[PDB]
């Protein structure tokens, strides 16, 4: 109660002693050693029965509320914290060991919070307001934020953080988790290496990404691939590999720097395949552009829940992408373009399996058809809830691709692994 | 280390000494000279024991890093070396020979290799920074640079320089390396000189636009040429050539002249022929446009690996246009504008071959017709990998374009060739 009464005053003095705005114009720094100073010039004027750490406590609490993250500082630098949950001003929740538990912490108000929201999807160049009530980023640690602002949210702003996993999961892995089958390891293994264009769909957080990185390996070193993303995710092991990132509009909505514009001067960087971290946006057109004229192999990854509703997607995306074309032209040219999806999905226990390599077999009439090469049937449950399944091979002998494998005489390999787990 | 120790301290002590702006001002003889007495005076004073090839050596990358571009000019200078991509200021890939390869050259740091990029790029004009991190242009020798700043490029600037090819094989190289048989080089002279409508189709790296070149050498010196690209590749001895380049959108996203742009504008400067380095968008109906409109023998480049396909691509980048042609009505113009279709592919022991030379027939039902003329069969691979195979002429003794052959007095050498293949 003392503490919090002589912290309330100590903001409330510095308030109407200083402006925000000047040391928001002042480095961090320089801010903080002129919050420090004013704030123990306010503590000897009001003269504040507290000890020196009191003091220094206080000055720093101060600190992080002008510039920082408020009391969120101790959450996120605390390591074993998983997840912190915001829900309003008032309630604070952290998920530690898996289990999530109602810490004490919390905001002056929801003014208070929203700020922190601001300034926290602000950090990355995002904003978050009543026009724009919700955002999604991720910081560069890693983390990805979540804000609702409260016209939405009822209870005052809701904010979500999830921390950055140190580890990073490769193929021998994926195996061991039954995300795939050895059998399916070999084929994409084999469309990995034979060029093929790829596209990897999947609901949210059902491993796209770690997919992608993984499917990435199979690349030759000598292939100059140039990557694209949004946050910096993928780590290529190949030594000519291009890293690039989109730049988001600065507040005066200047200087932004889209995937397309990424994309389109990637297809003027003589790379051999263009890998982008996510497809979202007009970016779809010019990549299945790249796809089609000479860049084979190029790489990217969508959200969807099904192959179907991948093309859907994609064709949507296409359809907006400024360029007025007919439906027909922006199927087949998604047919000629890709040529394997790959359907990363969570189950209801949440877990996370491949479950669908699939073909784009062609055009008919208005209808895309495509043929499943590998397919994951659910065939109950255990004791513990986990899913129960299995992957099977639809026993095409001949996919759409063989040819690719033929070029690059993969298509042994690819023919021992249709048949190993039919 | 003695000459690195060396060359270091020459350096520290040259910026040092002199001011960069007034060396600027200065001349490039001026600056050198001036630039080399100060060096030769540093070492005298630093006392520092070298061969005279030594000192030379070293006063010339001195000069070259404070003016030249450093490091980067021995690779200019090299002739075999085609490409040069500096991803970051530590890897340094060249194409030699048609292969890329690391170097051992490295640059100072990532400060040194954006101020050299800097320079590139002000050498014609433009300006790359963070405001405007992209920056892609043509060198008044002909290389294309294309330049990425370090907020878009992760490792660091990342630099493209695309030599303009001095010397490309002529229809004699193509011969020697089997890629088509003389009868079939009589053929391809025949097709050029007559003036025919072309499209060279083709696969990844197939040799399309080395083969346009090719084929671009039989046209009559006469005729007044006009060759449109979006990178200037095509070389073309004739002495009526117009050679003209597309303009890609700042990013501002203004001043954008699209290659559809330039061919409109050359059914207006009144052509004998109409050279499109690939068609890749709608300007392929423009192009079909100059092909019906009396510009006979306009050829173009594309991205397939068939000549059917070669005409569905056709057709969709005609959709493409926004025109509302019904499909009956582009096969239609497709058919009476394209003569015949040249499809080279490279194989799968890197050997380029011109697969197909095979004519437009006509149009059936919702079906265009084509006849192959000529048609490159695999009988098989030897032991050693390599794919055998052999050109072989259809027996079409009458092609659909015998007529022009006859009207400029080619159809007996037609005749000749076609029954020698067979
Ligand atoms: N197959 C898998 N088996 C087990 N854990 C996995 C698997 N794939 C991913 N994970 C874990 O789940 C996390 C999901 O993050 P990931 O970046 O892979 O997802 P995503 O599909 O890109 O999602 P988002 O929509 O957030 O971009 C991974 O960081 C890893 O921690
Ligand atoms: N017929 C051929 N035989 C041998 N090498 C070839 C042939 N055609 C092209 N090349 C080589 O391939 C390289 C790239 O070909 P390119 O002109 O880019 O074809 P495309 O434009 O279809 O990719 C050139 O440097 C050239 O040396
Ligand atoms: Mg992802
Ligand atoms: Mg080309």
């Amino acid at each position: 109660d003392y503490y919090h009464a002589t912290k309330t005053t100590i903001f409330n003095a510095l308030l109407n002693t200083i402006d925000l705005s000047q040391l928001a114009q002042l480095d961090l720094k320089q801010a903080g050693e002129e919050i420090r100073d004013i704030v123990a010039e306010l503590v000897a004027i009001k003269n504040v029965s507290m000890s020196v750490a009191e003091q220094e406590h206080l000055v720093q609490d101060i600190i992080n509320d002008v510039l920082g993250y408020g009391p969120l500082e101790p959450l996120l630098a605390r390591d074993d914290i998983a997840d912190i949950m915001v829900n309003g001003a008032h309630r604070v929740f952290i998920e530690v060991g898996g289990k999530v538990q109602l810490t004490n912490v919390r905001f002056r108000d929801n003014l208070q919070l929203m700020n922190i929201c601001q300034r926290i999807v602000s950090q990355v160049g995002r904003r978050v307001d009543e026009s724009s009530p919700i955002c999604d980023a991720r910081l560069p640690d890693g983390s990805r934020v979540n804000v609702i602002a409260p016209p939405l949210a009822l209870d005052g702003p809701t904010l979500t953080i999830r921390k950055f996993k140190k580890d990073k999961l490769t193929m021998k892995n994926l195996v061991e988790f039954a995300s795939i089958s050895p059998e399916g390891a070999r084929v994409l293994g084999v469309i990995g290496a034979c060029r093929c264009n790829l596209v990897i769909s999947g609901g949210t957080g059902s491993g796209k990404t770690t997919l992608l990185n993984t499917m990435t390996a199979f690349i030759d070193p000598t292939e100059r691939v140039v990557t694209c993303e949004d946050a910096a995710e993928l780590q290529l092991q190949q030594p000519h590999v291009v890293r690039l990132e989109t730049r988001p509009p600065n507040l005066e909505g200047s200087g932004a720097v889209t995937m397309r514009d990424l994309v389109k001067n990637c297809l003027r960087m003589r790379p051999e395949r263009i890998i982008v971290g996510e497809v979202r946006g007009p970016e779809a057109f010019d990549l299945l552009q790249a796809m089609n004229t000479g860049h084979d192999g190029s790489m990217g990854t969508l959200h969807a829940n099904s192959p179907r509703e991948a093309i859907s997607r994609i064709e949507s995306m296409i359809t907006m992408g400024g360029y007025g074309l007919p439906s027909k032209t922006i199927k087949e040219m998604i047919v000629g373009s890709v040529d394997v999806i790959i359907q990363a999905a969570r189950l209801r226990d949440g877990s996370r399996r491949i479950t669908h390599i699939t073909e784009v077999v062609g055009l008919e009439g208005d209808v895309i058809v495509t043929q499943d090469l590998f397919v994951y049937e659910i065939t109950g449950e255990d004791e513990h809830g986990k899913v129960v399944g299995k992957h099977r091979s639809t026993g095409i002998a001949r996919p759409r691709f063989w040819d690719r494998a033929r070029y690059y005489g993969l298509e042994r390999e690819l023919a021992e692994a249709l048949d190993a787990a039919e």
